[PDB]
């Protein structure tokens, strides 16, 4: 008599090997098994039992003797992978794929510690190479508790808990990327020409455009006197983007921010990302059913509306600056069977007329953090490494949320983070310090001092 054999799920791997997820022997069949827990739920998810549905969607053969099927997370989406082949009593099934991610997680356990307990999302991002280093949506859970079936009591203090521990904030939490876009939409007005790199706008505290007497107000009430890019970079003048906004065009606004990857998904490989939302002129007219008005465009200027962007969109664009608009889509698995995957759908690169425009909008952000007068001046006097970055707010009872993304070293970029912290308020404040202990933790010794790696100029 002949019977089928199940195949073993393949490994997976952090970037440095530490293994993220094995196989335990159990009678009357191997489990699998998160040794880490709680710091991968949302970035390698889970498997669980396989039910109803997804039966009639699964190979019998293939699948026979195969009890359990990835939920979310890297087990799903690369379920084909790591599943395999069965055997048959002695043809010997084929072990799953093993998948090594990218991420390290002396960075990823270094984030959740620097979110120090607060809901929200850190993603870390090695600009050169699109490894995702860091996917961090916290609270958190036990990922072993679905592999075996969860009691239908630990599901509910899951599911009825207000702080939301089952929300993938990284991937579907959508949040008004606010003042973070605004080294974006710099480039978007210097690319068209309606705006120079030295071209001023006086500030008196609002701005109005040409036709009515409302006032588009500035953060500072009494208005920055004249700005230009820079100035409008490290103090985050909401005046000179929305006269950037004016001048250019929601029609050439949304086509620049899309490159930017606003709009759908960036990552290569992550499961249920939301697309987000970039607004345009087409799709106000699907969604609401009326004209745009030219004032819906100078608040898009400064990251408001109806804009929607996830934490990763947030990351990517991070990366991009970086990058000096080369376009590598971010991705978690690092290698499949040893050999990394390759994007079937890459993304055109981001190609400037006059290609310095990237050294002066990265040098904006660079005094962001380091300038005089910048709004995270006092994280740069805590560093030692320069650091590009800009805060913002999101919009929303309670506060509204904090961000700040930035990468490091500015002039030599190793590093590329955006932090999402839930009800923050002060972007300056608690988001930045977020980002320069994430940033910390990938650039320095464990003495304090700069790595002899990252140190040297280029
Ligand atoms: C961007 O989101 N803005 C710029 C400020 N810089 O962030 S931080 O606090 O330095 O870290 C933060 C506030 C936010 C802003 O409010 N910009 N201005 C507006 O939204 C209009 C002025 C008041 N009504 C809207
Ligand atoms: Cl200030």
């Amino acid at each position: 008599h002949v019977q089928p054999i199940p195949p073993t799920r393949g490994i997976i791997f952090d970037r440095n090997g530490v293994i993220i997820a094995d196989n335990r022997p159990s009678f009357s069949q191997f489990v699998r098994h998160y040794p880490l827990k709680e710091h991968f739920a949302h970035s390698v998810g889970y498997v669980g039992r396989i039910n109803e549905q997804e039966l009639k969607n699964l190979d019998p053969i293939n699948y026979s003797g195969t009890h359990h099927i990835g939920k979310t997370g890297i087990e799903r989406f690369y379920e084909s992978e790591l599943h395999g082949t069965v055997g048959y009593e002695r043809t010997d099934p084929i072990p799953g794929k093993d998948i090594v991610l990218s991420i390290d997680s002396r960075l990823q356990e270094a984030a959740e510690n620097a979110l120090a307990g607060r809901r929200g999302a850190i993603v870390a991002i090695q600009p050169s190479t699109g490894d995702v280093l860091a996917m961090v949506s916290q609270p958190s859970y036990d990922p072993n508790l679905f592999v075996t079936g969860i009691s239908f009591k630990a599901y509910a203090e899951l599911r009825d808990s207000i702080d939301r521990p089952l929300y993938n904030r990284v991937l579907r939490g959508l949040y008004p990327p606010g003042s973070t876009v605004k080294p974006a939409v710099a480039l978007a007005g210097l690319d068209a020409g309606v705006v120079t790199p030295t071209s001023r706008v006086f500030d008196p505290g609002y701005y109005q455009l040409p036709n009515y007497d409302h006032k588009y107000r500035n953060w500072n009430r009494y208005g920055d006197g004249w700005v230009s890019l820079e100035s409008a970079i490290y103090r985050s003048n909401d005046t000179y983007f929305y006269d950037l906004a004016h001048k250019l065009g929601i029609d050439r606004l949304h086509a620049f921010m899309s490159r930017f990857g606003f709009g759908q998904k960036v990552a290569l490989d992550m499961f249920g990302e939301a697309d987000g939302l970039m607004p345009s002129r087409e799709w106000k007219r699907k969604t609401r059913r009326q004209v745009w008005y030219p004032g819906e465009t100078l608040i898009l200027g400064i990251g408001q509306g109806y804009m929607q962007a996830t934490p990763i969109q947030l990351a990517q664009m991070t990366a991009l600056l970086a990058n000096k608009g080369h376009w590598i889509r971010p991705h978690l698995a690092k290698t499949i069977d040893g050999q990394p995957p390759v994007d079937p759908d890459p993304m055109p690169d981001i190609v400037l007329r006059d290609p310095a425009n990237w050294d002066r909008v990265d040098y904006g952000m660079q005094q962001v953090v380091h300038g005089a007068r910048g709004t995270a001046r006092k994280v740069g006097a805590t560093s030692a490494y320069l650091i590009a970055g800009k805060s913002g707010t999101a919009q929303v009872r309670h506060r509204d949320h904090a961000l700040f993304v930035g990468f490091a070293p500015a002039n030599n970029p190793q590093i590329a983070v955006a932090v999402m912290v839930e009800n923050g308020e002060s972007g300056s404040g608690v988001a930045a310090p977020v980002v320069k202990q994430v940033m910390d933790a990938w650039l320095l010794d464990e003495h304090g001092k700069l790595k002899a790696e990252y140190a040297e100029p280029v």
